[PDB]
């Protein structure tokens, strides 16, 4: 667990970024500020803050009695609910350290996290992301991955119930420091990203104040609540500090989440590109009342503007492009910023403080508007995954900027443009094509869905380039579609040398398209 040194801890608090409190605290004072008002809803229970807090302080209380105490690490998989808050926070009184697992996360995942961190236990639920956990849960036990395994719901012994820990007397004390680890976050098997409380709230805070959040949003979980863009940028948590109201959703189709927002008067919400889509050509169920609606955040991949242009026009709401990072930045266009800015960048910085680099193969900084890799550290950007010295060697330099891995540039002002992955760059016949320019003409087309772009390999040019696309019916041939990127004016080298038409494409843990899926399909 590598930390700041310390001449950026003092500028960090000097800045008054890093403030005194761990995030127990943080929703302790949220809750004294509106006790009474609901915190968080769900299809049936509504809780105020004060009945929140009290739950939490309960469980902190039970899981104490249980065995967990300040220091230890615990894995949490629980789908999207009230109980994941309640969890959450009470292991965060308890200075005990959640690993946010995601739902789509399985047995190679679950099992490696529990043996990495050492943790004392699994906290799960009797169903997650339409899988049964608990024969999971039971090898967990069997094989010594953990030493207890607590399930929200039915189970089976030698599964342990977390319901009747509730009972307990609410526990009053919070063992939890600043400048302590809060949680392990997850790269996107996903390495464990140390978070500590000052530096994440930093993260939380700084975002609801860009991001516009107060006393009246009602915020929708539209990805799953353990991943940073939904925990804290600003996220759930940022909703709840700001005392806000959380309206949780274990689903994002449109179908349900147009009638929740209706329902419950939602104004913010945060999703992928591609859940986005799914919103944009909804039909009959966008005749719900989506006029609560107020900012509709797109992240986790780049939203092109073929798309963004259509948020405001479809969803009557603003939109905001996010870069981020669960090791750190975050990018973010701001409400009052021109369409330019939103609909063709992926944001600025969060914090006056975050470096960012751009920089060649070798290591030198690219020219303003070239294309390089993205590089940063900042007041809320790690120095290290947890106890990973030899891949940490590799993934910092030397001077402590974290290597992104994406491919960006930056415009006059300062707004970052990714272009993708490392790993997604394309070089036809030693002519360079950049996927995103293809992808968002091929979207722009009235009868394509959605649409990526990916190498494949071949003996003369080096690679070609195979366009994947799910169509909207009646469906366009490949050869319409090659027709139409001719007659909007691309180079003839970035026509696709295939298209594929697809009704899905394959899907990483919160949604974003795996390029990596495809590109081993074609190969
Ligand atoms: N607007 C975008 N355009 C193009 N690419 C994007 C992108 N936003 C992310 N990425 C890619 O996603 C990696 C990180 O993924 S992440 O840890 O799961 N966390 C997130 O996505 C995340 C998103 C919002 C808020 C907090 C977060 O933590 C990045 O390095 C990059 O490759």
């Amino acid at each position: 667990a590598p930390d700041w040194p310390a001449a950026f801890v003092r500028r960090y608090l000097d800045a008054g970024h890093w403030q005194d409190q761990s995030f127990a605290e943080a929703l302790a004072t949220s809750a004294a500020r509106h006790p009474r008002r609901i915190a968080l809803c769900d299809d049936d229970q509504r809780l105020s803050y004060a009945d929140l807090l009290q739950r939490c302080r309960r469980l902190a209380a039970g899981l104490r009695q249980a065995g967990l105490a300040h220091g230890d690490t615990v894995v949490l998989h629980l789908p999207n609910g009230i109980a994941f808050v309640e969890t959450c926070f009470a292991l965060f009184q308890l200075g005990v350290r959640p690993v946010l697992a995601l739902p789509a996360h399985r047995q190679h995942e679950i099992s490696g996290f529990c043996r990495f961190a050492e943790a004392k236990a699994y906290i799960g639920a009797e169903r997650i992301d339409g899988f049964d956990p608990r024969p999971m849960a039971r090898e967990l036990l069997a094989s010594g991955a953990c030493r207890m395994a607590l399930i929200h719901g039915e189970a089976e012994a030698p599964l342990q119930a977390l319901a009747p820990l509730y009972q307990a007397d609410a526990l009053e004390d919070c063992a939890a420091r600043a400048e302590d680890i809060a949680c392990f976050q997850l790269s996107g098997t996903p390495k464990l990203i140390p978070r500590r409380h000052r530096e994440y709230l930093y993260n939380v805070r700084a975002s609801a104040e860009v991001c516009g959040f107060d006393e009246h949003t009602v915020y929708l979980t539209g990805l799953p609540m353990a991943h940073n863009f939904t925990l804290c940028c600003p996220g759930v948590i940022g909703t709840l500090l700001a005392s806000g109201r959380v309206v949780v959703s274990q689903r994002a189709d449109p179908e349900h989440c147009f009638a929740l927002i209706a329902r419950e008067r939602v104004t913010h919400t945060a999703l992928v590109p591609p859940l986005a889509m799914l919103w944009l050509d909804a039909q009959e169920s966008r005749r719900a009342d989506l006029s609560s609606l107020r900012l509709l955040q797109v992240g986790g991949s780049r939203l092109g503007s073929s798309a963004a242009q259509r948020v405001e026009p479809v969803l009557g709401c603003q939109l905001q492009q996010v870069l981020g990072m669960a090791e750190g930045l975050i990018c973010y266009t701001r409400l009052d910023d021109p369409p330019e800015r939103v609909l063709h960048t992926q944001g600025r910085p969060l914090s006056p403080d975050d470096e960012v680099r751009v920089v060649d193969a070798e290591g030198r900084e690219v020219g303003p508007g070239e294309v390089g890799e993205l590089t940063v550290r900042g007041p809320y950007t790690i120095r290290g995954y947890y106890r990973l010295p030899e891949h940490n060697a590799k993934a910092f330099s030397a001077d402590g900027f974290y290597r992104t891995g994406d491919r960006v540039s930056r415009d006059k002002d300062g707004y970052l443009v990714v272009e993708g992955r490392d790993k997604d760059q394309i070089n036809r016949g030693g002519e360079k094509i950049a996927a995103e320019e293809v992808e968002n003409l091929l979207i722009a087309h009235p009868q394509v869905h959605d649409a990526t772009v990916v190498a494949m390999p071949d003996s003369l040019l080096g690679e070609r380039t195979c366009a994947f696309v799910i169509p909207r019916q009646p469906a366009p041939s490949a050869l319409k579609l090659k027709q139409y990127l001719h007659a909007c004016g691309l180079a003839a080298f970035k026509v696709p040398d295939r298209i594929e038409l697809v009704p899905a494409f394959p899907q990483t843990g919160i949604g974003k398209i795996s390029k990596k899926d495809l590109r081993e399909r074609l190969r």
